[PDB]
Order: C-alpha cells, then structure tokens, then sequence
C-alpha cells in the first residue's frame, strides 16, 4: 500500500513549472527530459531587443513585481508579471490534467496586456523555447502549409522512454500580427509565426538566451549578405524575426510578434492519456483549480484575529503561493572538495589560515549526478536548495500538503553521503552553476547547517499520533504509510545525528572544564574571523579570535532538537536500544547547556572559548544566540532561566523593537557594525521560533503563562504587521526588516522563510 501511494504521488507531482529561476518554464521531475521556457521583450529599435528580452528572474527598477497569485504543485496556478521596462502586464496560467501512464498532461495560457504608459502600437517579440535531452528521444515540428511560417497552430510531436508519445501545441492566439510592406517580405513573409528546429550537444540546451541570439545574429548576417541596408531597412521587428525552418532536433524555437495586446496557449497532450488537451479544457481546469485553492486555503490557513480581514487574506495567499510556487526540480553534478585535508579538522590556533591553504590546493571535482526537488529562498537571487532554509519553508507547506513536504524531505535525505553529510547549498548542474561565482560553488564535507528539517518531522509525528485532496494527506490518514516512511528515513536521520557528533564536536576533556557530561559539547566547523556561515547566522558576533576550544550554544541546542525527534521516531518504530541511548544524550545536553553555556551574571546563554591563560570564558552577545535553548523547545515551562530569557525577549532596550525581535541587542558593542547582517535586523525565521515557543508557555499552567501570553500576543502582531506593511507598500517579501524604521531591506522575493507569516497569522500551533 505504501508502494501504491508512492506511485500515485510520483504521477501526481511529475510535471510542474519547476524552473523557478526563470519567469515561466516547465520541466518534469526527470533529469534528462523535455524543458520549456518563455521569453518576451519590446522591439522599438534595431538594437534594443537584446536589452529588453526577459528570461531568467531578476529584480531591478525596470521590473515592478512578479509572483504566483495562486499555486498548488498538484493542480497548477496563476502567475502575474508586471514589467515596467517592456510596458506589459503578463499572466501565465498553468494547469495539470491527470491521465495515461506518463505523468499526465498540462496546458498554459500566456496573456500580455500593455500598461497605460505603453505605445498602443508597441511591437513585442514572444518566444517559446523547447529543448529535449536524452540519447534515444525524438522531437519534430510538423511543417506549415504556408511558405514562410504558420497562420495557425504549431505542433511538435515527440517521443521519449520517460514520456512515451506526446504532442506539444503552441496555438495561433489572439492579437494583431504586424505586416511588413518591405521587399524582404517576398523572401521572409509579411509577418507570421515561425519555428526553427536545431540540435546542439545535450549539455548546452539550457542556454536558451545565447542559442536564441546566435540564430538572430545569423538572420541579421543573412540580411547584410543579401544587400538589405540602411538605404532602405526593414522594420526592427522584421529584422529580428527568424526565418522559418521547422524540422527535427533537440531544440525548437517558436517565435511570434504581436502589436498591442496578445494571448496564446501551450497544450501538452500525453498520448497515453484520453483525448488530447484543448484550449477549452484549459479554461475549465483553470477555473476549477482556483475554486479548489480557495477552499483549501480557507480550511488550512484560516487567519485568526486581528488578521481576519480580506486584506490580510490577500496577503496570506500571496506569501503562501510564492513560497510553494518556488518549488524546483534540479539535476546535475556538484563541486565538492573530497580531499579531507587535515587542515579542515581545525585543531590548531589560527586554524582559519591553515584551512585557507588547503582550499588553495583546489582539489575539488565535479561529482554526481544528483537530483533535488525543493523549495527555494529567492527566485532572482538564491534559486536553489539551502539546507536549514528548507526546514522553515516546509512548515507552511506541510500544513497545505504533508505528502508534498515528505517528498521534499525524502529528496533531501537521498543526497546524504555515506558519512552522513548533506551539503548546505545544492548547486546542481551547469544551469544552476551559471548564477553562482566559481569561488563559492565548492561544498565542504566538514560544513554543517542547522538540522531544521527535523522541525517538520516533529509536526508530522504529532499529526500521525493524533484524489489530489486524498494524496495530500495519505501519509497521516493511513498510519501504516507514515510509519513505513519513517522506517526508511530513520537510518538516515541517525546517520546525520552521528555525523554531527563526529565532525562538529567540541573539546571538553583537554581543558580545565568541569561539566556533568564529558561527551556533550559542540563547535561549528568553518568559522572565519568575521563569519560563521555554517551556523546560518552569517556574521553574528562569536568569540574573538576563533579558537579550537570554542563552544557554540546554538549548535548544542540543534543537537537537542535532533535527539528529541529521534526519541519520538525511535519509539514509534520500537527501537528500544536506540531510544535509551538518545534519552541519556538528551539528559546530558540539558545539564551541559547549564554547565558550559549559562551566564548567571548576564542572565542568558552564551557561546564559550578558552582564555589567554587556557581557562573557559563565557562570551556573551545578547541576541538570537542567547535564547537558543528556549527557541528550540529545550526549556521546562517552570524554568527560572526561562523567566530570565522572557525578561530579555521583552526588554525594549535590548531585543524588543516595535517591529519584532532584533538579531542583536542595542546594548551589544557589535550592534549595527561591519556588514550588519545578523547584528540588529529582524529575521522572520527566528521570530517564528520565538512566537511558537511563547505560545507553548502561554497555553499551559506555570509561572510564566501570563507573561508569555502578553509577549506572544504582541510579537505575533508586530511581525505580521511589519511584513504586511512592507508587502502593501512594495509588493515584496523581504529577507529581513529594519528595527529602527520597519523597512524591508536586503533581498526581495524572499519566500523564503518570510512566508512563515502565513502560519503565524493562522495560529493554533
Ligand atoms: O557573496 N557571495 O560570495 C555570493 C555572490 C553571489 N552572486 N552575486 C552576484 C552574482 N552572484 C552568489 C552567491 C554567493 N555566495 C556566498 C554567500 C554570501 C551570502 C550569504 C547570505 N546567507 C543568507 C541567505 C541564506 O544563505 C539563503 O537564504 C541563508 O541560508 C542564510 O542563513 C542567510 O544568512
Ligand atoms: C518516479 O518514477 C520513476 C519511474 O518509475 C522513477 O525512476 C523515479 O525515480 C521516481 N521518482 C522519485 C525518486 O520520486
């Protein structure tokens, strides 16, 4: 039965607009297969199109905004793009139609509406670009009746092992197609839809922009050669319209030119399914998908006071659809340093210099291929998998569709190497690598990242304890299915656990350090003088200078989170030997957090180092780090230490700003210094953990019940309102928020853990 659900899930999730790095494109969850992409740009001159054409996602002054208004990966959705540079409001509707044996069918509608400021007679070039990778697969454009191109639809017929037979149609569409009275029209046609069919070596098919331009340039060179000149030039758009050359190949370029408003359809018809997909099919399914999205939203993200109003609902749908709409499929090789240079052990004072020398050896090599199905922090700036981010992304997603979340978790854990390492950033394939400078592609098997995917597993366990609709929840509705899933994953969870304790271990035994356990102490590998990228909190101040004797309270708390989940899952599977080992580790972390990390003087947890005189020193910087035991759910509700932390959380002169909790205290000497990344700004991911823990204390008997209730109420309010105010003003989710002004700053389109706001609004943890 588990196997059966598995196959139905596979078939449900196969097709998607799973190329979030571009404005609009489709690929299936198959490494070497059929991919599509949309390009458009106005043409006003002989030289402008190369600067106006749009393809990969960006964010600058020429783009107002873009994102998904509604999206469900099983059904599809609607995206809105607001392009100032090209004077266009664009809609892309995508819809999946289940059927046959091959992942089903889909269709898309592309609609362009000139905005008020555009010339009514603007010429806009639109290209649909289609590639297919694979040794044995075929794809052919049926030629037109007409000499020079297509009056009606363009049909591509193709076959592959993965997809069987299929047909992909690009429809004629609605809108004025401009006509040229030039001489050139005797050879190139007055103006019509054109197709060029080409072939390149498989591994470069993703390079749609250069491939397209190489064709445009050959078109222009042909003009020059055949005596078309500045004495009498064809209009720009006709100079940039490819000569029609349909045929067979692994690349097909479908090009149309429109004057004014346009719309056209893409219909992918899986032959193994019923009748083929029509435009009337698409309209119906689009309407239907909306309805279903509407209902599921109202049940799953039913926003509680004071966010019940329709304004916060629109906001909620936008933050949610952009998060779930960022889901991508990636495939390819990664760049890994597999030297295990001894310098990476970081055992010496000055270790950061040793490690730089090992890096300078450049022993990294491509390895794989790997695949990954994950959501992402940002379409324009970070369109790829991030380990601790994904823990946050999946919390709202799991509410929506637990089976989908579990798929993504599975996908991540399938990357894990024999040692238990998962790279904190998954740059898979040359396409993914094009967006990342060479110097930052290399992954390092000694680099951890917070194990936040365990939080999702906690939510799933608690749910398990207590057709598209059915599949979304099959893993909780059929207890048998959930347990089997946990059975298969449990070994990998434990391998990761062991890996942390093996590679991220701190040094108790070789220093004058007293503590309850001699085992439980952690230090993030990978720190530089100014940074600790592996912790997730890039530049939060840490002991200076870095030192093999450092201990990190955040890392120890993350180990706590892991043991707790291993206890819960271990029990469910009855692994009793295991459960008792974990129990004693948890016990030891509880004591050791106090012995090594608690400052009585400062009233909070701190990182530690060892002195000039080789004794243990607490190093306190009041901020997110300081609350870690509390954030991660490790403190007893009656704890006096907890009450001291509530004091710190609540204190306006420290952490509490009108906009949410500051990353670092205003009192800390490092407040707002250097790059000021994690040294004052408000971050939604950590605010979310605080909110969730405040609510936990607020809805149980204990001494802090009422303080927690007050803080919970206020902090939920401030975080949602800060994110909502900025969304209203700017159209975007931001990476972080300014505690002095409330303004969003750094990266836009950060959905991204900023979307946790949908969960905070809807309450009832
Ligand atoms: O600055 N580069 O070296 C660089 C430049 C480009 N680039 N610039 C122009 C073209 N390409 C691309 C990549 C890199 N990588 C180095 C890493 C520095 C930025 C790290 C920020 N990490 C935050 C976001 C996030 O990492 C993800 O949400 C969270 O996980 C963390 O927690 C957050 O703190
Ligand atoms: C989906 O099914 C195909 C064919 O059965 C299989 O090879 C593929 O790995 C599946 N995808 C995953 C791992 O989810």
């Amino acid at each position: 039965l588990h196997s059966e659900i598995g196959r139905l899930n596979n078939q449900s999730l196969l097709w998607g607009p799973y190329r979030p790095n571009i404005y609009f494109g489709t690929r299936p969850r198959i490494g070497k297969s059929l991919m599509t992409g949309l390009m458009w740009g106005k043409i006003e001159s002989y030289t402008d199109f190369q600067h106006t054409v749009r393809y990969t996602c960006e964010q600058n002054e020429g783009m107002k905004g873009y994102g998904w208004d509604e999206y469900d990966p099983r059904r599809g959705g609607i995206q809105s793009i607001h392009d100032i540079q090209n004077g266009l409001d664009i809609t892309t509707s995508f819809v999946k139609i289940p059927g046959g044996a091959h992942g089903g069918s889909w269709a898309a509608r592309i609609k362009g509406t000139l905005n008020d400021d555009a010339p009514k007679d603007q010429k806009t070039i639109v290209v649909f670009y289609v590639s297919q990778e694979g040794e044995n697969s075929e794809l052919e454009a049926v030629p037109s009746e007409n000499e020079f191109g297509y009056e009606g639809d363009v049909i591509l017929k193709g076959r592959s092992e993965a997809l069987g037979n299929y047909k992909l149609v690009v429809t004629k569409g609605k809108g004025v197609i401009p006509q040229s009275d030039h001489d050139l029209s005797r050879l190139r046609g007055p103006g019509q839809t054109v197709v060029q069919s080409l072939t390149y070596p498989d591994e470069v098919l993703w390079q749609a922009k250069p491939i397209l331009f190489q064709q445009l340039k050959a078109g222009i060179d042909w003009l020059v050669e055949n005596k078309y000149d500045v004495a009498d030039p064809p209009p720009p758009w006709q100079v940039y319209l490819l000569a029609n050359k349909p045929g067979s190949g692994n690349v097909h370029i479908v090009q149309k030119v429109f004057e004014g408003d346009f719309e056209f359809d893409i219909l992918f018809s899986s032959e193994s399914a019923g009748k083929e997909v029509t435009s009337k099919d698409l309209e119906r399914e689009v309407k239907q998908a909306t309805e279903v999205f509407g209902e599921r939203f109202a049940r799953v993200f039913d926003l509680k006071a004071p966010f019940q109003g329709d304004n916060y609902k629109k906001f909620g749908k936008s933050m949610f659809s952009n998060l779930i709409g960022g889901i991508g499929y990636f495939y390819g090789h990664s760049l890994v340093d597999r030297s295990y240079a001894p310098e990476y052990d970081e055992e010496n004072e000055g270790f950061w210099e040793d490690a730089a020398e090992a890096r300078a050896r450049h022993q990294e090599a491509l390895e794989g291929p790997y695949e990954l199905f994950t959501s992402i922090p940002s379409r324009p700036f970070f369109p790829r998998g991030f380990l601790w981010d994904e823990g946050f992304h999946l919390l709202p997603i799991a509410d929506w569709d637990i089976d989908l979340a579990l798929e993504i978790i599975k996908s991540w854990y399938n990357l894990m190497d024999e040692d238990g390492w998962i790279a904190r950033e998954q740059i898979l394939g040359a396409e993914a690598r094009s967006k990342v400078p060479k110097e930052f592609q290399t992954q390092y098997p000694h680099y951890a990242n917070p194990p936040t995917l365990f939080l999702v597993l906690d939510n799933f366990v608690e749910r398990l304890r207590k057709l598209d609709e059915t599949l979304s929840t099959a893993s909780v509705d059929n207890p048998e299915v959930g347990l089997e899933y946990l059975r298969r994953l449990y070994p990998l969870l434990r391998r990761q656990f062991d890996w942390f304790r093996k590679t991220q271990a701190g040094d108790i035994k070789s220093y004058d350090r007293e503590a309850y356990s001699t085992k439980e102490a952690y230090r993030w590998r990978g720190r530089t003088v100014s940074h600790c990228l592996t912790s997730g909190l890039d530049d939060y101040p840490r002991p200076q200078p870095p030192h093999p004797g450092e201990l990190h309270v955040d890392l120890m708390s993350w180990v706590g989170v892991m043991v707790k989940s291993l206890i819960s899952i271990g029990s469910l599977l009855g692994a009793t030997e295991d459960v008792e080992f974990y129990t004693k580790v948890l016990d030891a972390i509880e004591h050791n957090l106090d012995d090594l990390h608690w400052s009585e003087k400062e009233g909070c947890y701190c990182d530690a180092t060892i002195d000039e005189f080789e004794e243990h020193k607490l190093v306190c910087h009041k901020g997110y780090i300081s609350l870690f035991p509390f954030l991660t759910g490790l403190l007893k509700p009656d704890s006096p230490k907890l009450g001291k932390l509530l004091a710190l959380i609540g204190d306006e002169s420290e952490l509490w700003s009108p906009y949410g909790l500051r990353s670092l205290s205003k009192k800390d000497e490092f407040y707002g210094t250097a790059e000021n990344y994690w040294r004052s700004p408000v971050w939604i991911n950590i605010n979310y953990l605080a909110i969730v823990q405040l609510y936990n204390i607020a809805t149980q008997d204990g001494p802090y019940k009422e303080t927690a209730r007050d803080l919970y109420t206020r902090l939920r309010k401030n975080i949602v309102e800060t994110v909502y105010r900025n969304w209203e003003e700017t159209g975007f989710a931001w990476e972080q928020y300014n505690p002095e002004t409330g303004k969003g700053q750094r990266t836009q389109h950060f959905t991204g853990w900023t979307s946790l706001v949908v969960k905070i609004m809807s309450g009832h943890h």
